[PDB]
């Protein structure tokens, strides 16, 4: 019942930006550019200094687009780095409303940092259409969303919030699709102005870069945002852009199996008598699953759940765990299991965190390419180890 | 009759952050870790990394011998020079305001302008090379004073310790001290009252033209702290590689500086003498209006000479052509010469270019590394093409 | 009916060597150590590393995971391929013969002939497709058998569990099964009686064509002492970093090989299909005439497709020339699809590398460029 | 009194091979290109050549993977029934491979005084084809007459002369130029500079020999990572700068270690007190870091004082940028035979310094506590 796979995916990922005609070597994978300069015909005139930039940064640029669908994509150092460069994209006085359920990072950015340059931040659920149009103001100048959300996975019908954002008038609508990855999602083809991710997830797959990828339609919005890549020179290095274009070419059979073992994880789990409750836009438990089969063409890898008990259950729990390892981040090839709470999203005031359900008995597991049964097996006996009251 | 040379300055480049008891294999050139991760013993720790981006061995190591090589408590990397100035400027507020010296490098000038400004920040451009006209300029909203020594690309040169009892003296406002043309091995702003001195390791940092990179070294605890939360928040972060990179060009720091200054000193003693020449600017010379000054504040000079050609556009514009060792290109401080023409090409970011000498005529020499007598027999034979009226 | 796929392949894969606790820091994915010295707690301890030759962190997380996962107790990482091919026979001396596959790799073949003979080795080739013929061709001297399966272009399959009962009769000889077209996903020669499973992971190891590196897997507590000394003496020595990328190549091999697999099978089965297709040459058909073999020695089967086209030269020409997906270029086991004429064995024979692009895409190619060679 | 600098070095090791027309972006550092595959060597590895090339005032260079892939290719010129001369007192590893390697197929193998040119020329037979050589020696710092040698080994036909220039690099020292054959690096040294890569380095001006070179380069497949070529390149291009520090400090070191009354004797080219001092002037431009001395005393006070350093390093390599200190007979040239290093000199006290490029007061300053504490 999901949204059928996305023509030429793959072909894409694979050839995309990658064409050996490029190069007086006629080479298959782009040459890696570490330089930072030039040399110029004469003084009026190619490139001219790395950071504004460069060939190695415009392969993976090309590539990005094509997956996003997108007619142009603009890379940053980090995922927080493209949304600060995003917000750049405003003035004081603008208003920015705020999914309410956000990665730490981007909550922390908002109101700590943006909100000190004269811009107002609202935090609206935005699950929820009419909240959001009731939030909606003649300030408003960017909405930004994230579907499903980090760590609760509340999933917003982004044609939806597009259709009603835009009726307001000069309104950016941002779709941060860090979790999904295009494979599985296009926020710009449900009407989406911007798609961005943290590259450091998924996209890259690896564990091994930190980048930011936003990819976009609108002609005079890349024009401003690509104007704001070379002036804040939040850039990403040459090294940096190859070892993520390429994890993209395995993008496709990266994120089927992280659906599959993902998919498997969460449907043991919910048959599992310690766990209160699970949280995957896969499983027909979910609130939203069948929006999420409008959507999408599958799932991911990221799996949230309620222990049964308590924080001390919790803890037990992580504490016995021997193929999952206990870190940030995700979308890795490698499987993770992660207390927010305490850790990813101890950023977000205790308060926000308890209005949003981010307890101390929420896990948020990142399931890896591991074989299906040894993630299994390790889950089973972990929460065997802690068995809180059933 | 300049400042000596700062004491340990040669081992502190190569054994700072450098220590092999940190590895367990007891390495003696530090790892390169990519890893964007790592494993917790329980959630919510204090010790050891947690999250690339805030971060990690690698860069960890470059900031812990930068630090030391400004002479200063702390240091911070980041994705370019210009993503150093945008952190260092996130440092405030809307309603306040920024001074800023009048020749910056054109970048800085245009961030502080376009996109600065439009958050709420005042902008003020003041010829800092003139002490009381700086004095003049601060009112009680003044927060920042940016300042560039020597300017890029005329070559002012601003009596930092003098800059520095001025800003200090009422009022709690940040003296940043753009050092990238000096270098901490020929100049330590720290040493003479700045609160930051901050480099494009693009340049002589680094040395070798494949590395983007910024750095804010300094020493005030609570500034440092204010920084090390922007640097996380913001996410302008660099590659572990580029880290890596950059740390092995400061290996080399105090042997290439000092052919900077021998080969910089021999071509701005050969333009002096040059019937094509109309004047030349540079710091070693007793003809800089600055000269004296520079010999009180720096141990040295750089490889920066800036020159006018007698004659006129056509006149520049050939010479430049008839270089056949130097590059016509955009950058500076690496192993390699380089020639630009700042009105039309770095500096394109008018009116006050006029104002600030930023004419036609006007040369910026960036002297390399090569042989001496190659050097000057180049700027000869291109200076006898070209041959201006005398 | 293939053997049952490796246990906890896609675990060791991502796992082995790659254990947080080896650094101080606890990264989740290891350093890349550069450093080609360590300090040293004082003249000639026993311990930790020396010199970065010899070797070194980085090489020795890829060498243990590749050992895993050919399931080995060792493995040995080179320069390259060739590399490994000429430590293993620096494990002889003057006077030995080795004896190698009639059609082996153009390289292994270049090196035997043109250099090792210069230096007391009786080479001697054999059509190891038939298991009588290695029979004859063991010697009081014989000290190597080279095997290689499935062969490449022709890609014929060799027993290799026959070759190693009648080679290890004889004592005391090497039999080494270079692994470089089925990977380990596919094929352990170990596991089958090799002695040695080597790799050119240039190919389908690293798959990202962006590497060379050869891998060279054990058992034998002996050959792998010898092999070490050559290893550190010889000096035929991966970079750290292209230990590090290989490793990085592998974690997704097991995804890499299904898709191949997958996408191999279905371009089989359309040329098998096409009646300007004389005759495929791909063992997961049915129709390849060592296919029963296949399935008792492999779990599965790779992106190599090898075909006959109707007609001649000339039509495999245009075919060539048309194609607007498959690139034409001289290597394999990447991501992306290569076609090739290795003539230029019959004027007619084609070489695909199929890769991980969309099957309709790849189909659709194909039938394109055939339909150039031969109208309407 | 040195050889007069070589004109144009600097220029050239900055420029040879990184012209920018070469690729479409006029990128004025050169790409790293990694490929494996191409569209119907590489670019990274060829201006790394080049460059070396130029610098050695060769004709041609060849990568290898380390110095001693180096040694093997080289040696894999000739054939069995050949035989090899080399100085007595070689780099630890190529005395191992010849004595313990090369020797197992058919080739002599021959140890010779050859800074005793009389001595050489007794050793020559009708089946000489290579004499390797290496200038000064590591690690007792005997220098060879290079151009003497040259002409002795040149006067019958058809033997090679292979310099090993490692130590000096071709800023101070140009054994082309004074009539070798090749002139080799292991570049993990100097040439880097920069202790992170393993790389070996040949150079070479004969037709005919480069062709045989290129052709073993391809065939043995001991080919460096074009990220280390990135990387080497990048090292060199400040070699004149690092040599020049390094025969500062080193020259500064021998100095101060010859004034100690704590030192028995020093060795060094750049002393008056070498014996070799003055053909060290007639054939090089200068000297480098490497600086070796004999402690007063025994055992014990060799490995007290390596306890005591502590700007200086124990570790087992040289040429870097860091400081190093070993202790030759029982580290760094253990693989030499117990036997050959009593008449080589190589005894408990004897310990080698690789002095880096830190400030000439506190290398001084680590070297005077160092001593100060194993003979109060
Ligand atoms: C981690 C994350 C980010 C920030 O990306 P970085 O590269 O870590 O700065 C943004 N959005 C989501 C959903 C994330 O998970
Ligand atoms: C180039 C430069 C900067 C910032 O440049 P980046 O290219 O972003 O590293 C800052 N200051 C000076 C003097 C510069 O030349
Ligand atoms: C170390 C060394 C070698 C061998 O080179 P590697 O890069 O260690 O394989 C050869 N010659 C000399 C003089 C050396 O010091």
């Amino acid at each position: 019942g999901f949204l059928p796979h996305f023509q030429h995916f793959a072909t894409q990922a694979i050839h995309v930006g990658q064409d050996p005609e490029q190069w007086t070597s006629r080479a298959v994978v782009p040459p890696i550019s570490l330089s930072t300069t030039f040399k110029q015909g004469a003084p009026g005139q190619g490139f001219e200094y790395s950071r504004s930039g460069n060939p190695t940064r415009n392969c993976l640029e090309k590539a990005v687009a094509a997956l996003d669908g997108a007619k142009y994509c603009l890379a940053f150092a980090s995922g927080l780095a493209a949304t600060v460069t995003i917000t750049h994209l405003l003035k004081a006085g603008d208003q920015i409303i705020c999914m309410d359920d956000v990665y730490g990072g981007t909550n922390r950015y908002f109101r700590q940092v943006a909100s000190e340059f004269g811009l107002k931040i609202s935090f609206v659920d935005c699950s929820k259409i009419k909240l959001l149009e009731a939030a909606i103001t003649p300030e408003t100048k960017l909405v930004w969303i994230e579907t499903p959300t980090n760590p609760t996975q509340k999933v917003i019908d982004i044609e939806g919030c597009a259709h009603i954002v835009h009726k307001h008038g000069d309104i950016i609508l941002v779709v941060d699709n860090t979790f999904m990855s295009p494979y599985f999602q296009r926020p710009l083809a449900l009407g989406a102005d911007i798609s961005m991710y943290s590259a450091t997830k998924y996209m890259n797959g690896h564990s091994d870069v930190v980048m930011g990828l936003v990819s976009v339609n609108c002609e005079s919005l890349h024009n401003r945002l690509r104007f704001l890549q070379n002036s804040l020179g939040a850039v990403p290095s040459p090294i940096d852009c190859y070892l993520c274009n390429r994890g993209l070419k395995t993008l496709h059979v990266r994120m089927e199996k992280h659906f599959k073992n993902g998919m498997a994880v969460a449907q043991f789990l919910e048959s599992n008598p310690w766990v209160e409750k699970v949280i995957y836009p896969g499983l027909p438990s979910h609130p939203q699953h069948e929006l999420v089969k409008r959507q999408c063409t599958g799932c991911t890898g990221m799996v949230t759940f309620y222990i049964k008990g308590t924080l001390q259950h919790a803890e037990i729990f992580l504490k016995n765990l021997k193929l999952f390892t206990l870190a940030e981040s995700l979308g890795g090839f490698e499987s993770l299991a992660e207390l927010p709470a305490i850790m990813t999203h101890a950023s977000v005031l205790k308060n926000d965190r308890d209005v949003l359900g981010i307890s101390d008995t929420l896990i948020r597991l990142s399931v890896g390419l591991e074989d299906e049964e040894d993630l299994l097996e390790d889950l089973d006996q972990a929460l065997k180890a802690a068995h809180p009251p059933s």
